């Protein structure tokens, strides 16, 4: 599919047609594909400083704005903000960050990071390695050394015959302190991962579970990261994940919707706890050893702070929190449908897993047949979802109206109906 | 006055390669607007920027072509998963060697991070799951991802970082004023250097070696130019064990040394061959690298706005004769820094094309500076800016790197202020 301009939710082909952007591209062009204001900022920054840097004491405008506004949204108190170009930079620079600390704090045996299978963190060496998915691995030699990885949160798939949500919940709980302990809980030094895993299925974990693992990485004092790359900026019915699920990050990794990805532009932000022992250590060795040439770009921070300023001015966290609410019931709706296995999300974001055998849970031979037919389909009755294997994803521009919400779902229905057809 | 510019800054922004605890006491410079070679701070003070920013600001400060780029794209389709199929053949058609294929990401450090996993997933389709091993070399400068900054042979991207990984081994710095041994010619220490590389490579087992990463001038690590014969004699190594040649031009490209692309400069044949920086001159982060069809054939998403600036950018270099432009001034640059070689705080001057590093030290038979190596660098650079002129030290050497754009005059302007702060310097040490 050739995709050449874009206006508002809606992209368009070479060939004319126009298609509903259900995963606002990669899940991250919040304002749409038109918003006129990110362009003129662009324009003006890049007009007046196209580029300096942040390295040696450096710094401009911009990066100063946008540092403090980050700072100062955060969802618990935070007190440095860090710039990368990418989600997966980010990801990398954090894990070294946690090994300097570590090493700052008089701990060289506490560098193991425990990720999640079915997380996604980003493609580097090291991002990778966190990343939960097979294929990200294979053939490539990961995960490197002290990554680990504990079970996927995901009740449809991984629960036992008989078990409740909230007991699930409780063993992902104690496996996780299991592995803690096996070990060597002075051997932890963080935990990772997203609010509700996006790349991975669209994963909402169970209720209880951020409470029970929170608990668990409070006793042995590991850090945890929240990777809101796809969460932040309004995807989940709050600003960010870490409301909507009561998380309490030391370390907060953002992008994507920071610039409605109009530029490349990520962020993570530190709490004190974190910083000041970084800090006294860049002072023995005289330097922070550590950065990326475009690390804080100004024409990015411009875009990202209008972008910010578009999404507080014009309620789009309450936006997308409303139209979340019946995006969410509408695709409940369709739980009878006989295709559908499961359907699960929370404010705009959401997953709806396909199956010819409801109680098996089993699909088309290979797993992925059933979504890669139902999507071709939905792509040709105008919208655009991601397949990942047989679940079918939704996350749309936060701008998106309910009548676009009903259009969309509606050519879901529509859809699922067809693919019905021709199965029988 | 807790709500001025630099007061946030402090309270706010985590930096790169800065002193935390120093940025705290002194807070940043902080810069407001750029214009051609110069830019102005935000208390309205101008300078030369001699290194254009970090290496990169090709096309100087003020190219309202660029901005306009930028609009027309982000206007039309500001991102999607053409300017990037425009921008990937322009690359492949530019590239010193033959090469098939382009890929893009964010940052040099992505790229070649990204290079190294091919590496590897490129090893394992072939059956040679030991070959995976990757030689780089101590001072050389890659960038900051775990395994880039790996790459990277620099003791501050190393230290409490708990890097390098394994599989990433140093070869030694080709640095002669450095390295050379008592009696040893310029030829010789190239000799020497691809000796202890075929030494490296027997001593690991050379079917465990997947690939050598040189920059064809080592920039971040001090300008260091190679010695003559280094690149030919370390090629001929290569080139016996099967090893593959990846070129970091990430500096070199784009008309820094006096060619398009320092493996012209150098005569080195890569393999694959990584850009940035002087790709977009910064005006938007983006990357590339290409790999030749050896590497391609056993293994056979760029942003759009950044891609269109990219274009734009490559477009301005070519449209103005910007190689030949900083191909001739710095044939006057090289001359004017070389004349300050007989000065008594210089130890040697170092570059070719448009890029220069001139070590300070006080005594030239030692090659000691003050105590430790560092302050002589941190004291010129400090009376270099209060000149009007931005240059980076690299302990005790000063970074020359200047747009594309400069003319003779502005050269003139920027090596007479390394003269006076020169001469500053030396009065204030007899003092
Ligand atoms: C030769 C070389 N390679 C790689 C990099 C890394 O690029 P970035 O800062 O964009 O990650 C740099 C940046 N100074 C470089 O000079």
């Amino acid at each position: 599919l050739v995709i050449e301009r874009g206006d508002g939710i809606y992209v368009e082909d070479v060939s004319g047609k126009r298609y509903i952007e259900a995963m606002s591209g990669l899940w991250s062009v919040g304002v749409g594909f038109s918003e006129p204001r990110l362009a003129e900022a662009a324009a003006r920054q890049m007009k007046k400083l196209p580029f300096y840097h942040t390295f040696s004491y450096r710094s401009h405008g911009p990066v100063i704005d946008l540092a403090e506004k980050l700072v100062s949204m955060a969802p618990v108190p935070m007190s440095k903000a860090y710039f990368t170009n990418s989600g997966s930079e980010a990801n990398d620079t954090v894990v070294k960050l946690i090994w300097y600390r570590s090493n700052a704090l008089g701990e060289p045996e506490r560098k193991k990071i425990i990720s999640r299978k079915r997380g996604y963190h980003g493609v580097t060496i090291a991002s990778a390695s966190l990343t939960g998915l097979p294929n990200n691995h294979r053939s490539f030699d990961l995960p490197i050394d002290r990554i680990l990885h504990t079970g996927c949160p995901h009740f449809y798939r991984e629960g036992q015959a008989g078990e409740s949500e909230e007991q699930f919940a409780t063993r992902l709980a104690d496996e996780l302190e299991q592995l803690i302990i096996a070990e060597g809980p002075h051997t932890i030094a963080a935990f990772i991962g997203e609010p509700v895993m996006g790349a991975g299925g669209v994963v909402v974990p169970p209720k209880t579970y951020w409470e029970k693992v929170q608990a668990v990485l409070k006793r042995y004092d590991i850090l945890l990261i929240a990777d809101e790359v796809i969460c932040g900026f309004g995807r989940t019915g709050n600003l960010f994940g870490s409301q909507t699920f009561d998380m309490k990050p030391d370390i907060l990794v953002m992008s994507k919707q920071l610039s409605s990805s109009y530029l490349p532009i990520s962020a993570f932000l530190i709490n004190e706890r974190v910083y000041a022992p970084i800090a006294e250590e860049s002072h023995k060795i005289g330097t922070l050893g550590t950065g990326f040439t475009a690390s804080g770009h100004p024409v990015a921070a411009a875009v990202a702070l209008e972008n910010l300023a578009i999404i507080e001015e014009r309620d789009l966290v309450a936006n997308a929190r409303d139209r979340g609410t019946y995006m969410q019931k509408r695709l409940r709706e369709l739980q009878d449908h006989p295709l559908v296995g499961e359907v699960r999300g929370v404010g705009l974001i959401a997953g709806v897993e396909l199956v010819t055998d409801k109680q098996a849970k089993t699909g088309l031979e290979p797993t992925g047949a059933l979504g890669a037919k139902a999507n071709a389909v939905l792509q040709e009755r105008g919208v655009i979802s991601r397949a990942m294997g047989d679940t079918l994803a939704f996350c749309p521009p936060l701008i998106i109206n309910d009548q676009q919400v009903d259009t969309m779902v509606s050519a879901l229905e529509a859809t699922l109906n067809d693919v019905q057809a021709s199965l029988t």
